[PDB]
């Protein structure tokens, strides 16, 4: 029950029965899809710079609450992340973190340190069973000189300047035994949160030293063979302030560890390592991409200059004496946290004040919470502020320069909701990068639901800021990679009423249709034909009953819309981009991401070909349209007819450093009016003749 | 340049003008400093090149000096379980390794340094300053750097490898052909060496068997990097003199093109399927 795993002697061990553990579930490799959307949210823990996910990994790679809807980290982007997790969309996360977020919560260890005389109690025999007048015996030696303990954890206190103490603590005047000054508090070690959010705050540890009595029983022969007391150490997360804990494992599936002090604790029997800060570090984290995990702990930092000072002074007093090894080595083996050896044998001579008296009891039960931190002011407005924030500076942002198209492979931006000042900060992504495709909303989910007056009026905006970013600068091309969907309702994949619009169903039909991880579209989820051009995840939306010429001039202003299919369901009439010319190749919105595919494909080639010395003009070309059109036959459905076509025109014979590629594709379009009439006839003349 | 602070760093330039047979390479980085910020890997750069040029490959006629490079960038060494921080100097260094280290003294086809997997970093991770702006590395590469960019989501790769030579030719811009030259160089050497101090010779044997060994020695080993050709002969100056002789290689070699263009047009489905 209790005794561990010391050696090879025949033994059979069992460890009780248990409730199901949550399993790390381990993730593949990543890859390009044709559809590679961006999402920034609000989270619990992880990166804060974009990050390109497999969907296995989100729950664990930024903490399993920032998915909940009735959670604290619910925003306009959450009903996105999920149906992006459902599909399978390898995508880019961003998390980010509202202007006002706290630091990381800390915890800092103390003792407080005197000399004087205390008591001695009985002993039945040499294993000196009898302690605190237990029996019925009064204690026996009058006084006898030793050392008086109490220890203390706290918050560890910033700098009047606004930086933390973390590794920069120093000793001060104590409480205890202040008829004597030397009475001081000493520092011991230091522990802080790694990330910044209430999983700090809501984070706990326990450190306890064992004997051959505890549940889990200490070995005398080990610490033998490298002279080192050995501590347990452990490590407990809760769910809210009104919860229970429980137990984080380490990655090898424990509930805790043994440490001990010292420089390198290793065993040659085994060559295993008992380092404390190397072998918590090292077995509470998984830096492997694969199977990802980190402790919500930082690396713990230890004052090996006070540890070993008061060992030092413990060792020198009291272990030249009855009941402890002399020895020069023992310092590290000497028992701090507790008040006996590993046989469990007390130390007299040495007092440890309990709780009644102001100290902190160190056992197998006490628990100890890091103090501070915080997520900081969320909801819709903060995270809005944020986006604005970040989307605003991108020319001179000292986070991330988003034109790197080899670092940041997103190609698709959907607006989930944002108010209408950091919608008009979106366009420009198709401006800045050639390979980017943006849908656009016309409904603020923040406000109530827009009229046709205000759809109308946010629509003419929304076209005059596109209008200023065209495809073609020298020759003035109108853009054409993207769209704008109007319309709202409500979320039908959960019980609470939460208001979304429909570039959220669009969004899944996208993920759905060029989602393969294999980069080719699927010919079953076709979003304009059998039961992909339906609405599937909202309901109750608005202004379905417009009238003709309402619709007229939406569809001629090139807004996506909806209809009613039948009385209980609608549909997309036509699924137009925002190309405002009467080009019918164009037409199409899919046609705009195909055509951001091919422009991706291009930079492949130039990364693939740059700067070699033994190439000749003709390879370089030859090498250039083989690449583009291995990548990018049959991939495309059938939606375009593409050819590549490299060469080394005139100014390129110039320069002496360049040569040119050019695409020609061609695509479709859609018929969208029938005519109806009929003629009577009578029945003979109908049925002959 | 394996990490030097930066005055060491400035005394080890000085062997491409004490010796006609030498390659360095050199890091803007101090290992035992902070990874540098874009201004001080500018700083530093500057200040490189101020001390390199102080030795002109020819001091006759002062061609500016082009056996080396310099190369920006720092990371952690992968291949040790420790934290343990190096300079991409490291990478480039065993790419060569590979590639010209041969003991039969013939390149090796199959390692070219900037042909299939060895353009890639293989031996440094987590590299700074991979945000660069496009002014930072248009002046990078205006100041002759040797910088990595971002391949994928996983590693970088080197877009082109030039020497620290200032000026326009086209010749010594590949950082290999100076290796190359300091080969030739060596081979000059030899052959003086054999040939020196005998008594039964000609003029015209003298003469013939410079460049039969030059030749002989050099020939069949450089992959098509370069082509050369030695003359020897006695000039006037050395009949006045008697216990001279001449010898003048000439060779040439290529560079790279790096930038690339795109265009698109867009035709109707019919058109572009016949006509």
């Amino acid at each position: 029950m209790s005794e561990q795993i010391t050696g090879s002697t025949p033994r059979i061990y069992y460890r009780g029965t248990k409730d199901s553990s949550v399993t790390r579930s381990t993730g593949s490799t990543t890859t390009l899809p044709l559809h590679r959307p961006l999402i920034m949210f609000f989270g619990q823990k992880g990166p804060t710079v974009p990050t390109w996910i497999d969907p296995v990994k989100f729950e664990d790679i930024y903490g399993s609450e920032t998915t909940n809807l009735s959670g604290v980290y619910c925003t306009h982007s959450t009903p996105f992340i999920k149906e992006a997790i459902a599909a399978g969309n390898q995508f880019m996360a961003l998390r980010l973190e509202p202007s006002d977020i706290p630091d990381v919560a800390t915890l800092g260890l103390s003792v407080d340190w005197v000399k004087t005389k205390i008591d001695d109690y009985e002993r039945n025999d040499d294993g000196t069973y009898k302690l605190d007048t237990n029996g019925d015996k009064i204690p026996l030696a009058t006084q006898i000189d030793g050392i008086k303990f109490r220890f203390v954890l706290e918050k560890i206190e910033t700098n009047e300047s606004g930086v933390s103490q973390y590794k920069k603590r120093t000793a001060k005047a104590g409480t205890i035994g202040t008829e004597a000054t030397p009475s001081t508090i000493t520092p011991l070690a230091d522990f802080r949160c790694r990330f910044k959010s209430s999983l700090g705050a809501n984070t706990a540890l326990r450190i306890w030293a064992p004997t051959i009595n505890s549940a889990q029983a200490a070995d005398a022969d080990l610490q033998a063979r490298i002279k080192s007391f050995l501590y347990r150490f452990q490590i407990l997360t809760r769910a809210d302030k009104a919860s229970s804990p429980t137990i984080f494992e380490t990655i090898y599936n424990e509930p805790s560890l043994s440490v001990g002090f010292g420089e390198n604790l290793v065993d040659p029997q085994t060559e295993v390592v008992y380092d404390f800060v190397e072998r918590i570090d090292s077995r509470y984290n998984d830096e492997d991409p694969s199977t990802y995990l980190m402790s919500p702990l930082d690396t713990p930092y230890l004052y090996q200059a006070n540890i070993d000072s008061v060992l030092t002074a413990i060792q020198e007093l009291e272990a030249p004496f009855d009941t402890v090894s002399a020895d020069e080595d023992d310092l590290y083996q000497i028992n701090l946290f507790g008040a006996q050896t590993v046989e469990g044998v007390p130390y007299h001579a040495v007092q440890i004040l309990g709780v009644l008296d102001g100290g902190v009891t160190l056992t197998e039960t006490a628990t100890n919470y890091l103090q501070g931190g915080g997520d900081g002011t969320l909801g819709n407005d903060s995270f809005n502020a944020a986006a604005y924030a970040v989307l605003s500076n991108l020319s001179n942002n000292a986070a991330f320069n988003i034109t790197n198209y080899a670092r940041y492979p997103f190609n698709a931006f959907w607006d989930s909701g944002f108010d209408l000042k950091t919608k008009q900060t979106i366009p420009q992504l198709i401006g800045l990068r050639a390979d980017t495709w943006i849908a656009l909303s016309t409904q603020d989910i923040s406000s109530d639901f827009n009229s046709n007056e205000e759809e109308e009026s946010i629509a003419l905006s929304l076209m005059s800021r596109v209008s200023a970013f065209p495809d073609s600068s020298d020759f003035g091309t109108p853009a054409f990679r993207g769209m704008i969907v109007g319309g709202a309702g409500y979320y039908t994949e959960t019980t609470r009423k939460l208001p979304v619009p429909l570039t959220l169903d669009r969004f899944r039909a996208y993920c759905r249709y060029a989602g393969a991880s294999d980069g080719v579209l699927k010919p079953e989820y076709a979003v304009d034909e059998g039961d992909a051009r339906k609405v599937q995840v909202v309901k109750s939306i608005n202004n379905l009953d417009k009238s003709w010429r309402v619709r007229r001039a939406q569809w001629n202003n090139n807004l996506v819309y909806v209809e009613d299919y039948d009385t209980n369901s609608q549909f997309y009439p036509g699924q137009q981009s925002f190309y405002s010319e009467q080009g019918s190749v164009l037409k199409a919105a899919i046609v705009g991401l195909c055509v951001a595919n091919l422009n991706r494909f291009a930079f492949e080639a130039w990364r693939d070909l740059t700067g070699t010395q033994k190439l000749t003009d003709d390879q370089l070309i030859e090498r250039s349209d083989d690449a583009v059109s291995t990548r990018g036959t049959g991939a495309f459905d059938d939606r375009l007819i593409f050819t590549p076509h490299s060469e080394i025109t005139q100014a390129d014979k110039e320069r002496g450093y360049s040569w040119s590629m050019r695409i020609d594709f061609g695509a479709n379009a859609f018929r969208t009016v029938m005519d109806m009439s009929s003629v009577a006839y009578t029945r003979e003349e109908l049925a002959n003749g």
